[PDB]
């Protein structure tokens, strides 16, 4: 059996039916939430605060990974990501469902990024990486010989702000390229160290 409980922020709420097996640590984890988490506001337009119930499970869903780390948390881990899967995520990717939020919900584009982040680092956290093929239409189409496609890499000029850019994608997406960059980091230190003259023009480092 599975007793329910409602996740639940001001106005906006949602409800999980979480087995009765773990309904004390799904409860307790749930008063923790709601313990980090502000009073809510009319129009919801303050930072900090859901204004969907998808931000508001996802927000949940951020919090256990944190307490989550590579076992007391994790079947609870698993069980709300299923939900929260089923309901908003009808078979289709997280970033559509961020577009949705966008496009149709009055979402800011910084709550979705924060949704985005958290079901994906959860996704990690919880043993389910995308090993899996996606069965995105674009791909599909490519495959069947309808599209073609050809990739494109900019340069210097675009943007006055790139470093912007670097901090979003490393913040957002730290589960998937935090590797990279942290090898990145590395390989240019040992260039600059190596290289004869670098340090003379890398004055603040890097």
């Amino acid at each position: 059996s599975t007793r329910p409980l409602t996740l639940s922020h001001g106005s906006l709420e949602h409800v999980l039916l979480v087995p009765t097996a773990s309904f004390f640590i799904a409860s307790q984890l749930q008063e923790q939430f709601n313990k980090i988490l502000p009073e809510p506001t009319e129009g919801f337009a303050a930072d900090d605060e859901p204004t969907t119930p998808a931000e508001l499970v996802g927000k949940f869903l951020g919090y256990v990974s944190s307490l989550v780390e590579p076992g007391q948390f994790d079947q609870v881990l698993n069980l709300c990501l299923t939900e929260f899967e089923n309901c908003y995520l009808e078979g289709n990717d997280i970033h559509a469902l961020a577009a949705k939020l966008l496009q149709e919900n009055d979402t800011t584009l910084v709550k979705t990024k924060e949704l985005i982040k958290n079901y994906i680092t959860a996704r990690i956290m919880a043993k389910r990486p995308f090993d899996k093929k996606s069965n995105s239409a674009l791909f599909r189409a490519v495959g069947e010989g309808n599209a073609q496609l050809v990739a494109i890499f900019g340069g210097q000029g675009n943007t006055d702000d790139y470093f912007e850019e670097l901090r979003d994608l490393y913040q957002t997406y730290h589960v998937l390229v935090g590797d990279l960059i942290k090898f990145s980091a590395e390989t240019l230190s040992e260039l600059i160290r190596t290289t004869l003259d670098a340090e003379k023009v890398f004055t603040q480092g890097l």
